[PDB]
């Protein structure tokens, strides 16, 4: 039996669908496990780890991260708030970063990739730090069709949390670009309502969300310091077996809080 698992298991019945949780306490090693490895889509989700990919290649690029991208109206996509405020402007990689990572705009998040060389290279970078599941397939908007049992554009909760680890608190950047990382997850602005909900107010968060919204699939993954405390991360996703199932920010919260709970 795992009676850890059963408030898991009893959430995503309330749900409707499944819940894939991981949660590793990088002082102890002690971790919590639902569905870990079992594939979610990432939704905009990839975006936190583009930002790191672009980092990465910004240490081998003098002035990458600094250089203009004065990118036309045919870039744009919906849901690309700060591209377009943008647009007469342009704007530089590291902030077309930033707006992929804190405003999730859509348009920065494909430039980004045009610049790695698509979604294979954001694959590329992924295998190059050992994540094995990761997987980036299409571009914004048809990454988020999340059609129930389609491989394409997922990962697993403990791939997004092992490889969040290594990127934010591992060696897999350079110290100035792993810091820059964090902060850009620390400002991020659309998850007030998922992990950081389930966070004492004192406890620095960073994360990326994800928000697919059909077939009630949605996202959030975080580093999480605790004041005294080793880091923690972490990473909750959804998914639904109907088309018309809606996603629910309460239930990534609450998954997260038995997370934390669960945790010693
Ligand atoms: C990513 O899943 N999305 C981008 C945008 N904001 O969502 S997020 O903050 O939950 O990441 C709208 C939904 C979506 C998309 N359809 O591109």
């Amino acid at each position: 039996t795992n009676l850890v698992a059963e408030p898991f298991a009893k959430l995503e019945q309330d749900f409707g669908g499944s819940i894939g949780v991981y949660a590793m306490d990088t002082g102890s090693g002690a971790t919590v496990s639902y569905r870990a490895e079992e594939r979610f889509p990432l939704c905009s989700s990839f975006k936190g780890f583009l930002a790191a990919a672009v980092l990465a290649r910004s240490q081998q690029q003098a002035g990458l991260l600094d250089t203009p991208i004065r990118y036309g109206k045919n870039a744009l996509v919906p849901w690309s708030p700060i591209s377009e405020k943008y647009l007469t402007t342009g704007m530089t990689v590291a902030e077309l970063s930033a707006a992929a990572v804190q405003y999730s705009d859509n348009a920065a998040a494909n430039l980004l990739l045009k610049e790695l060389g698509g979604p294979a290279g954001l694959t590329a970078f992924m295998r190059s730090i050992g994540d094995t599941t990761f997987r980036l397939d299409r571009w914004e908007l048809e990454l988020n069709s999340a059609i129930p049992g389609d491989a394409r554009d997922t990962s697993s909760p403990r791939a997004v949390t092992e490889s969040l680890q290594k990127l934010t608190l591992g060696s897999a950047l350079a110290a100035p670009q792993r810091q820059q990382f964090v902060d850009w997850l620390k400002g991020n602005t659309t998850g007030n309502h998922r992990i950081r909900a389930a966070v004492p107010a004192d406890w620095a968060v960073g994360d990326k969300t994800g928000t697919c919204g059909v077939y009630g699939t949605a996202n959030d993954y975080a580093v999480v310091w605790p004041t005294g405390r080793a880091p923690i991360v972490l990473a909750v996703y959804t998914r639904a077996p109907n088309k018309d199932d809606k996603h629910s920010e309460a239930v990534i919260a609450a998954a997260a809080r038995l997370a934390l709970e669960g945790l010693g």
